[PDB]
């Protein structure tokens, strides 16, 4: 099982073509990198924007729509027969602040008068509607899958108390889905996307929320499991229990941002790829082996498995890879060991089945086989 160039290795999407599509998250600049273009053409049949389709990238100022970057990803996908997932219509992260300012330019979260709070809610929902409308009216014939809302359940099992929720209550979620369905029609598929979907109390809160919304006729077709996981956690048994319970509600499941970190939480990362011991890649390959065997076992309930990146030279996990140093200046990776300082976001994670030099990893062989 050689570390051969991925560029000519057996195609990952083809291995799984009857089980679910295989996707990658990208930045438009990658569509200008020969290696990345050949990787997308060779191994993937589904794509998503790491960042350029988020709210702040699309409408940074009210009335100013920037579709130029998103368009590049849509054109490439269409020219290569790839499905597209839209990430994401609504999120509390880096949301353009203008959405949440009242007519006088003051934060709506601050309004204490009940009648002005009601007016802000209505103004906010109107803005939400127009953002969704403009985007879905442009892409309804091109993008099949949609993360309508992202991370709306808090890790405490209560609804995340973002400005969307403080200002508009639960209706912002119902409004977002109804608007996507109204302007995109019945053929686009609508998802509620979140991370740590396997973890209690968040899992049961998500389940109850979607069950309720569907009972009320809110159009929700599936759940997106970001799946930012570790080599050990969460267990395959809990992933399975999660996929199954949402599937029992009549919902499709898509793995939307998979990455298998080499670290725990908080991560104590190595400073370079070179420093990661070979054994960690073997541990990761066994995790990937078990994980995809499970996705295959549940393939009639999962329509897509998308990795949050292409190869290990580029992954958002690096922004979380903190490097701890002892007083002698040696790197510390044991979570319980002494350390003197930490360099936040300066280390290197290695989450995919393709290495930084675009050669296949042991995890690739573990999932391209049939054992
Ligand atoms: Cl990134
Ligand atoms: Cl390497
Ligand atoms: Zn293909
Ligand atoms: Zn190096
Ligand atoms: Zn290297
Ligand atoms: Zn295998
Ligand atoms: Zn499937
Ligand atoms: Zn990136
Ligand atoms: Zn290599």
């Amino acid at each position: 099982k050689p570390h051969i160039s991925a560029l000519n290795a057996p195609q990952l999407d083809q291995r799984y073509k009857n089980e679910f599509t295989i996707g990658a998250a990208v930045e438009p600049y990658q569509l200008q990198n020969e290696k990345d273009v050949q990787m997308l053409k060779r191994h993937f049949n589904s794509i998503v924007a790491e960042n350029v389709m988020k709210p702040i990238s699309i409408q940074p100022e009210e009335g100013k729509f920037n579709f130029e970057q998103a368009d590049r990803i849509v054109k490439f996908a269409k020219a290569n027969g790839m499905d597209i997932r839209f990430h994401t219509l609504v999120w509390h992260s880096q949301v353009p602040q203008w959405f949440f300012l009242d007519k006088e330019g003051k934060p709506m979260v601050n309004e204490t008068d009940p009648v002005k709070r009601e007016q802000n809610k209505q103004l906010l929902l109107k803005r939400l509607e127009t953002h969704i409308k403009t985007i879905v009216e442009r892409y309804k014939d091109d993008i099949k899958y949609w993360d309508v809302v992202n991370a709306v359940v808090g890790d405490d099992g209560k609804l995340r108390n973002s400005p969307w929720y403080q200002i508009a209550g639960i209706d912002y979620i119902k409004v977002a889905f109804q608007a996507a369905r109204k302007y995109g029609g019945d053929n686009i598929k609508l998802y509620m996307n979140d991370y740590n979907t396997e973890v209690e109390p968040k899992r049961t809160a998500l389940y109850n929320l979607v069950k309720q919304l569907k009972e009320e006729g809110v159009p929700i077709d599936g759940i997106g499991h970001q799946s930012h996981i570790q080599i050990g956690w969460p267990s395959e048994a809990e992933i399975e229990k999660t996929i199954n319970m949402f599937a029992a509600l009549g919902l499709d499941n898509q793995i939307t941002a998979l990455d298998v970190s080499m670290y725990g939480w908080p991560p104590r990362a190595y400073p370079t790829y070179d420093a990661i011991p070979k054994q960690k890649f073997l541990d990761q390959a066994a995790r990937y082996d078990r994980l995809f065997k499970l996705y295959e076992k549940l393939s009639d309930k999962i329509s897509n498995v998308t990795f949050w990146g292409i190869a290990d030279n580029h992954t958002w996990l690096d922004s979380r890879a903190d490097v701890y140093y002892d007083a002698n200046g040696n790197v510390v990776v044991d979570p319980n060991a002494p350390y003197a300082k930490v360099e936040k976001g300066k280390g290197k994670d290695a989450p995919f089945v393709f290495g930084p030099d675009y050669k296949v990893k042991p995890a690739y062989w573990a999932i391209i086989d049939h054992k």
